[PDB]
DNA sequence: CTTTCCACTTATTCAACCTTTTACC
DNA sequence: GGTAAAAGGTTGAATAAGTGGAAAG
């Protein structure tokens, strides 16, 4: 129902890369026919802050409802079958590229049986709990169960190329970060001020990650692991890289989100450096308060 | 019987954050 | 030497992904 100017089809298919899931619910239904029911779809969790782009969205693809997720979260769902197709239409036209296009492509398969009615069938199901083992987690203990000839097996790795800077700002909308890094420093002021882009994400999509680097002429890829956990960022801290490869990048194509003010912030104390006010008293004293205001900083 | 919706749950991949060290000139 | 850049990380929670129940014809 918003009234808002629709997102841009590449902004959304990047932001879907980042915070969408696809979704194939079979569940134990003593009421169906085969013992099953099924429920297919596309959804996007956010915080309660960002609930406006979730309104954004389903103006735009005129389809999905939106409901609280616990106090501080909030989803839009989109399952109802006719709307699938709005769903497909959609990413064939501006398709994924990071591992969830896979994930895409077993929900087209799915489409596909539940759109001949297969799925109220016992082969139908059958047909969807193969699909099910290669999406997103896989298998339920229970399906496990009931369904042992399924044998869990890796995915192929997905290879895609960033098609453009509206795919990148849709995809930074979801995983990007605007950090002002305030540094002790054995300089005049005692603080360093260093701005830091960075985009976060799994070492499944290590390839796309590195291709960053070619597609904006900057910056390095940083490894990180924390209990059984690995992934990676995409930084820049290079302040001429900064300001003339990401800013101009972003200013162009336009964030969505609370994160487009944090980015309007940052490029805020972007200006202050170039005119080497961050090395003034004023100056320092104005990007200290932009820090106290910004992301984990900025109220809600 | 099946679809659809709305309330609700949960593991970790994200974002955002820090300090210290080295590069650069 | 002093400023910029990179290195070397930590961690809490907003994501992703999933689950429970039932209204409706
Ligand atoms: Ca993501
Ligand atoms: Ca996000
Ligand atoms: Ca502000």
């Amino acid at each position: 129902e918003s009234r808002r100017e629709s997102i841009n089809p590449w902004i959304l298919t990047g932001f879907a890369d980042a915070e969408g899931s696809f979704l194939l619910r079979i569940r134990n239904n003593n009421k169906s026919s085969v013992g099953y029911s099924t429920e297919l779809g596309f959804q996007i969790t956010l915080h309660n802050k960002d609930k406006s782009i979730l309104e954004n969205i389903q103006s735009t693809w005129k389809v999905g409802v939106i409901a609280n997720s616990g106090d501080n979260a909030v989803s839009l769902k989109v399952t109802r079958f006719e709307d699938l197709k709005v769903i497909i239409d959609h990413f064939e036209k501006y398709p994924l590229i990071t591992q969830k296009l896979g994930d895409y492509m077993l929900f087209k398969q799915a489409f596909c049986v539940m759109e001949n009615k297969e799925h109220l069938k016992i082969n139908g199901i059958k047909e969807l709990v193969r699909i099910k083992a290669k999406l997103n987690w896989g298998l339920t203990d229970e399906l496990k169960k009931a369904f042992p000839e399924i044998i869990s097996k890796e995915r192929s790795l997905i290879n895609k190329n960033i098609p453009n800077f509206k795919w990148l700002a849709g995809f930074t909308s979801g995983e990007g970060c605007f950090f002002v890094n305030l540094i002790k420093s054995k300089s005049k002021l005692g603080v360093q001020v260093q701005l830091v882009f960075s985009i976060t994400q799994h070492i499944k999509d290590k390839n796309l990650m590195n291709s960053l680097i070619t597609y904006l002429g900057c910056g390095y890829i940083k490894e990180y692991n924390k209990s059984e956990f690995s992934w990676l960022a995409f930084v820049v801290t290079k302040f001429s890289d900064i300001n003339d490869k990401i800013i101009p990048v972003f200013q162009e194509n336009t964030l969505i989100g609370v994160k487009l003010e944090d980015f309007e912030d940052w490029c805020k104390v972007a200006k202050l450096i170039e005119e080497k006010k961050h090395l003034t008293e004023s100056g320092l004293d104005e990007i200290k308060k932009i820090k106290l205001n910004m992301n984990k900083g900025r109220v809600f």
